[PDB]
């Protein structure tokens, strides 16, 4: 009573979503009111002001133009703030009370669908965890693409790698979550009621959005925990978007025995993306995408996350490749001129795509008879079938052009998008706007443009599914080109997968050190077997010890993931999971992080594993280190019997062969002829038991007794042993 | 223009036409690379704005002549301008010659006249040298054999050989001084960097157009009279800058709360030169101790005073402004309450000091006379510098005083916030520490700094340092130097009581290298100057030795190094070794023994004790930590039967 109709209104709208911000509508500006106001003062760094207090209570106000919500929904964002959108449903003349506003969407960093707010060659996600005693059900959704994954990893060090691979932008969780080392930390971190992740609740929404009477369509029945995590993040995605979600058509389990299990710690690493240091420089992914489309770099980046270990599909996608090669150079310009299909069909789902996303879609179906015909001559089975998957749409193209003109502006507000004549009477209304070159007849031309604009969406609706099968063979085709370009660039020789788990390289060289360096790659050959499984790696410092062993597991991830590989040739066993350990610096104790990981490698590690053990025994004491690394190994090649690639600089871990079956040191000599120390950068068999060390002693020479005395100390200590 | 390059065609010239000093040819490419100014060959910049291009180039060692005739040549090396000088940082000017007896290095401090030489006796002196100077610009003559040491400085210069006759040097040097013997300053007797100084005094005298009153001395810096740090031990204690390069967690950050920046250079060349005379170190202590009770008082007065010696400088090149004249008659102004304080206070030093300021208090009526038409204001310092001539002698010694005042009232204040207590000067070469603590780590960490008393003698010279990494193994050693090198530069220490020995040198190897010479051959290049320049009073801090990357070959290398350090050199050493069968030493050696600091664990938590003891941990916390995040109970256990067997096979 006391508060004014309009606050009274706003009062109620807050009190449906109290625990998050709210843009209400007002003029042209968003207005934030008290607490709401103090907040976006603070982080949008708009002035705080205070609303005249004609009521008499003091509303502290801060407003945000409409036209430019979008950066400052990107600063929160980047903060991960929710916040919510609310806009006037009623028109303001009709409405004798404050004007029906309803909260049209909520903005969570999980559902960002605006293209403005999304790195082009970063996919976005929306992740909820719960936990069971039993274990934890982990689902995600990718609201821009509608792909919808599932899974019940059985840990907290599996919670911990998926949490990482994913790395999603915001993450839902229940108050009764035991853990929460893992959940805090994450940015966009939201707590839940406990109801949510009722299962039966979760049974019969998946079934209702996906319109199917049993999940056992998607085999995720036997899999509950999971699916009352899917339910609250269905639930979630509908409340924030308040719209039906058909293009999230399905649910996929995510098999960890389908897949390579990287943990989360190899993948840093490996710098698949993303650097030590934090940079998009020196990366795989540089060196293997140089890809026309952003879709196609984020299929790519899945791919390479999410190493396939079926050989089927491998098979299939290699053949696409080698026959696609002669073509790639016609091929690539044409994929260019695609566009964001993808991102662009969920922007037409939500009916949230603007008229340049249409441009860009007719645009692509433009480019699709062409690529038909290029890939008609092109004789391979994939290749037909990824030409039949596009499919035709000539006529919804016919439609779009009758329906949009060539270059349409951004926003339909101010119109001149339709192309004249698709409607009679949307030109007979233009004709009474052009007649004076009628302000009722010029808004009667706009609200028609806005109804045939939805019109346009329903045309699209039904072939909703096609499209987005199109999408998947367009992204999916620009990998296949790109990885045919690189090959016939960098000289990449597509390998074979044989049955025992087993790298075998011939002229290998490492991807991202051969085309940073201007000095060239010394390639090296290397062979791993059942019996030449561990091998010890001794040398130089600045010898690449340590790139040795990055070529071989880069070569085993590219191979996996269907790719050529920069070698003469490439023959893999099958790998379940790859494990890498480089202790250089703390981050925990330095030798506590190192044991951490280590212990997670001796307990995960199986016969299908790849291991690379970097710098281990880097413990404190020599005696300390020496028995924790010569026990891990031979624990590595005992019980585990993994493929290992240990780099130590231990000299008495070189003894493991004649003690150990399925070990043998290999070591990168630096050769010194005369007064001048070369580094070869070339792999030997075995080790230098006369160390550059004593040579480096007489350059820049020490008293020459003090020299003598060590080879007097180092004939002493390798006599005795 | 052609003619005055050619007068100078190995530098840059700035050549008036109007407010932008025309660069032509190739000096345009140039100046287009670096002040990033278009090439249009021609390239401009302002007359007015000419500082700011001035500091980018000197940063990059690029010396430049400034034309309007030259009327001085701006050089990395007498660089006298407040803007393009770091305010507590020293910059130098030096020339270096070789002969085959040996070779001759000369070092002028253009900002505060003090003019100094050397003759090192081989090349790894002459790096320790041109690192110590880190001389801004490097003269050197076209006959000059080791390039590997003149390549990489910043301001390289080459110059013709008639500079460096002996005869011209011997007029020069006398001329400049009005001495008709240059056996007043004890130089006669080494010709090589006469050689150098005169080519030097030349270079000043042409880089500035004018004669040079204030470099009114030349000393010969005796090894025998300070102690030698080569110049990889300088860049390890992190004196005054970091491994990193920066300027946090120096001894210096810690050590500098100076009122002025005059102090803290000085206290930064005490630092890199430490003297070994002792009455000069007794004087500084009675002095400090004195003064401890009076420093709060002294403290806001001392601030006033501003940077006298480099504003005597510029005031001695006729090149000071009249902001600097400001600070100089306000430190006049301050000079007659800090007589009043000195006066109550009862040392001999200290009255001495009082004198050394001296009263100047007709200079102070003259400049409250002439200071409060840029070209009135400019005439009226010209004047002021005529004026000043006669007495700048007394003002120069005068700001030697106020600067070493400010330095011992800074020591104090530190000594009084951080419980440092003075240390006695023994004749024996042994330092002996009691609860001795680090200054950077108990000033940048919250959790109690755990103090550790040291022990070093002609019997204990050598400490093997063990234990677990991140537990100050490091730490204590550097402890230890940084207290040593503090107790010869005079101040008081953090602990209970310091005894210190003569000592020579302090050479340091600090470990971690992983920079490339590959970063062995560096580590080698270190240690092998160390055993051919280490003697009886030399302090050597070896750390992480033996990181060879075959740990067999390392171990023969570090262990030879121990022994030939601890059976001929007979130096001190506290050997930080990753190394547990450099602990079997003290049985072998004599000199030798075992100090460990060991993490505790009770229960499941470790903690840092950071605390010295004799011995070492045969069980490390490693085997511990390996508990923590558990590895499989057989794996940890495995560990266990080959930690028994490595130990009892040694
Ligand atoms: N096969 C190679 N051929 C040529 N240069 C190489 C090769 N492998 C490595 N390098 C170079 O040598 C350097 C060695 O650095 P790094 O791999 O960190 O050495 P280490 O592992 O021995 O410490 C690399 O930065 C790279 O420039
Ligand atoms: N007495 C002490 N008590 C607690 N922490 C300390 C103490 N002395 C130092 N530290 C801290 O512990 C760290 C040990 O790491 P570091 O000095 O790199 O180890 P190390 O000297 O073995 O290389 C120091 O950097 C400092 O932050």
């Amino acid at each position: 009573d006391a508060h004014t109709p309009m606050m009274q209104q706003y009062l109620r709208l807050k009190a449906q979503h109290p625990e998050i911000l709210l843009f209400y509508r007002m003029g042209d500006f968003y207005e934030l009111f008290y607490d709401d106001a103090k907040r976006a003062s603070q982080l949008l760094d708009i002035s705080l002001t205070k609303r005249g207090a004609s009521a008499g209570e003091p509303i502290p106000m801060a407003g945000i133009p409409y036209h430019a919500v979008e950066n400052y929904l990107a600063k929160l964002v980047n903060q991960g703030e929710s916040v919510a959108i609310c806009e006037q449903i009623g028109d303001p003349a009709t409405s004798k009370g404050p004007v029906e506003r309803k909260v049209v969407r909520i903005v969570t960093p999980g559902t960002i669908s605006d293209e403005a707010l999304l790195q082009e060659r970063q996919d976005n996600l929306l992740a909820a965890i719960w936990q069971d005693s039993k274990g934890f059900g982990y689902a995600t959704l990718d609201i821009s693409s509608g792909r919808f994954r599932l899974s019940e990893p059985a840990d907290r060090e599996t919670m911990a790698a998926e949490l990482q691979r994913t790395n999603p932008a915001e993450l839902l969780y229940a108050e009764d979550f035991a853990e929460m080392s893992l959940i805090e930390g994450r940015r966009g971190l939201r707590r839940r009621p406990l109801w949510e992740f009722e299962i039966d609740t979760a049974r019969q929404q998946l079934n209702l959005q996906f319109g199917t009477r049993d999940l056992v369509g998607f085999g995720v029945e036997n899999a509950p925990r999971g699916l009352c995590a899917a339910g609250c993040l269905l639930q979630y995605a509908k409340d924030t978007q308040r719209t039906t979600l058909p293009h999230i058509r399905s649910i996929t389990m995510e098999r960890e025995q389908d897949s390579i299990i990287m943990d989360a710690a190899t993948r840093r690493n490996l710098e698949i993306t993303q650097n030590l240091a934090g940079g998009a420089e020196n990366t795989l992914a540089s060196v293997l995408d140089c890809t026309v489309t952003p879709m196609g770099s984020r299929m790519l980046k899945r791919w390479l996350h999410m190493p396939v270990r079926d050989t089927r599909v491998l098979l299939e996608r290699q053949q696409t490749i080698g026959a696609l090669q002669d073509f790639t150079a016609g091929l690539q310009p044409v994929l260019r001129q695609v566009g964001d299909l993808e991102r662009i069909l969920a922007r037409l789902a939500l009916r949230t795509a603007r008229p340049r996303d249409l441009a860009r879609m007719r645009h692509a179906f433009q480019q699709l008879p062409e690529l038909r015909a290029q890939l008609e001559t092109v004789d391979s089975a994939p290749v037909q079938a990824l030409r039949e998957k596009m499919g035709e749409f000539a006529e919804l193209r016919d439609l779009l052009e009758r329906a949009i003109i060539d270059t349409p502006p951004v926003l339909v507000r101010d119109g001149g998008v339709i192309a004249s004549g698709y409607n009679e009477e949307l030109d007979e209304w233009r004709a009474l706007a052009d007649g004076a070159t009628v302000l009722t007849s010029k808004g009667k031309a706009l609200a028609l443009e806005k109804q045939l604009y939805e019109e346009l969406f329903d045309l699209l609706l039904p072939h909703l599914e096609a499209l987005q099968q199109s999408a998947s063979a367009l992204a999916e085709l620009d990998v296949l080109v790109n990885l045919a370009e690189r090959a016939y660039t960098l000289n990449y020789t597509c390998p074979t997968f044989i049955d025992k788990p087993g790298i075998r390289i011939t002229e290998g060289r490492h991807p991202v050190v051969e085309q940073v360096l201007n000095e060239p790659f010394i390639a090296n050959p290397l062979n791993l077997s059942p019996q030449r499984r561990m091998l010890i790696i001794t040398g130089p410092n600045m010898g690449g010890k340590s790139t040795y062993m990055r070529q071989t597991a880069l070569i085993a991830l590219m191979a996996y993931i269907g790719s050529y590989v920069p070698a003469q040739k490439v023959e893999i066993g099958p790998i379940d999971r790859i494990f890498t350990r480089v202790g250089a610096a703390d981050d925990r104790s330095t030798f506590m992080v190192e044991m951490t990981e280590t212990a997670n490698i001796l307990h995960n590690a199986t016969e299908y594993s790849l291991v690379l053990m970097d710098e281990i025994g880097r413990g404190t004491s020599t005696y300390d280190g020496l028995s924790l690394a010569w026990a891990c190994a031979e624990n590595l090649a005992n019980k585990i019997k993994a493929l290992t690639l240990f780099a130590t600089h231990y000299f008495e871990l070189t003894q493991l062969p004649e003690k150990m079956e399925g070990v043998a040191n290999v070591h990168l000599d630096a050769l010194e002829h005369g007064d001048t120390i070369a580094f070869m950068h070339s792999v030997q068999d075995g080790a230098a038991s006369k160390s550059y060390g004593l040579a480096v002693a007489a350059l820049a020479g020490v008293p020459k007794e003090v020299i003598k005395r060590a080879r007097q100390k180092l004939r002493e200590l390798e006599s005795i042993s």
